[PDB]
């Protein structure tokens, strides 16, 4: 006991702009295999290829759903267990991020935000926390909270009494080691399913608000959405269990080459994976704040994005040989 960090890699399909161009991928997913081959230059008549082995592989047919019941509703049991899990999404900017993370909404209002098929982790997860709490007999309280990190400040993007100029402060809890404490960060309640959505949405637009004030902020900025679910389940047979279950779901600044919790995390994978005993967690916000995600006691899934464009062979490249490189991780979650 102990547990690796699982890496899986999610490709995205191809826009108009690509598709009227008659687009020609340079990337090629084998599911089954769990594979990710990569023509690195030359033409698909004669090339060559690098592949990679993930613990999962979606290519660019995969849709929300597809990630959802695959990655996500194991994580999530995991999670109403009384564990800590973290997922990330890492990659170059345009290749997905944010659509795996939180998605977006199908034009002409065809849908309600509830199934939308456009819907990312964060709401498909909000809205299955209560789906599998009310419907078993659990009394729960379920909270969110969304910390974001530009150039080293902190934003609470969730305070609608606030407003985002307002850096928040980090300090060390004296209680837990691998810990920090932000103080005045707002957690929001949650009471119902049908309290979600506004919530979510104010956000979004605390947001807006933050990308008139920081340049390119939604590419520079680390946004890390916390739910804290407690649950108190008793059983048929009337067992009391009290549970405590979180989940942070981390959408990564841009890795395409200033930021110094980027640099840092990509140094703390480093130090882990090659078992050096100085793991530099403390020399960036992100990684102390999550420092339990890294080698600690919570079980990690890294979702690397790219892209199938032979434009950006060079950054889709980087992004797998990072990724693969954090399999080698492991975590000793309970
Ligand atoms: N898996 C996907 N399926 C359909 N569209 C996608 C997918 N991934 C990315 N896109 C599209 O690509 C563009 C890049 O989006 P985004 O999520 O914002 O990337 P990033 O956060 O990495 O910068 C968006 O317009 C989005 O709709
Ligand atoms: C607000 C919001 C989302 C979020 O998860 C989110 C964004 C910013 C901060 C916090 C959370 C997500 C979404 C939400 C619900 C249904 C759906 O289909 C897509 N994507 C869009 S477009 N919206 C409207
Ligand atoms: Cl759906
Ligand atoms: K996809
Ligand atoms: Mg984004």
């Amino acid at each position: 006991k102990g547990k690796n960090i699982q890496v899986v890699v999610r490709c995205r399909p191809f826009n108009l702009a690509e598709r009227k161009a008659s687009a020609h991928s340079i990337v090629e997913c084998d599911p089954v295999r769990k594979e990710v081959s990569v023509r690195t230059g030359g033409l698909a008549d004669k090339s060559s290829r690098k592949t990679y082995t993930f613990d999962m592989v979606f290519g660019a047919s995969t849709k929300q759903i597809d990630v959802y019941r695959s990655v996500v509703c194991p994580i999530l049991d995991e999670v109403i267990m009384g564990y800590n899990c973290t997922i990330f999404a890492y990659g170059q900017t345009g290749t997905g991020k944010t659509f795996t993370m939180e998605g977006e909404r199908s034009p002409n209002e065809e849908y309600t935000w509830e199934e939308d098929p456009l819907a990312g982790i964060i709401p498909r997860t909000l809205h299955q926390i209560f789906e599998k709490l009310t419907d078993n007999g659990t009394e729960f309280s379920v909270k969110v909270s969304l910390l974001e990190i530009y150039n080293e400040e902190l934003f609470d993007l969730l305070n609608p009494s606030s407003d985002v100029s307002e850096r928040l402060q980090m300090f060390d809890d004296p209680r837990n080691k691998r810990g920090v404490i932000i103080k005045g960060l707002e957690e929001i309640t949650v009471h119902n399913k049908d309290e979600v959505y506004q919530i979510l949405e104010k956000g979004a637009a605390k947001r807006t608000t933050a990308a008139t004030l920081m340049n390119a902020y939604s590419s520079r900025s680390h946004s890390v959405f916390s739910v804290t679910i407690h649950m108190k389940e008793t059983t048929i047979d009337g067992e009391e269990l009290v549970k405590i279950g979180k989940l942070n779901l981390v959408d990564l600044a841009g890795s395409e080459n200033i930021n110094q919790s980027l640099l840092t995390l990509g140094r703390v994978i480093t130090a882990l994976v090659e078992r050096t005993p100085h793991v530099p967690y403390r020399e960036s916000k992100l990684t102390r704040i999550l420092q339990d995600s890294l080698g600690g006691r919570t079980r990690t899934s890294i979702i690397a994005t790219i892209s199938p464009a032979s434009l950006n062979l060079e950054e889709t490249l980087s992004t797998l040989e990072y990724a693969h490189r954090a399999k080698n991780i492991l975590n000793k979650p309970e």
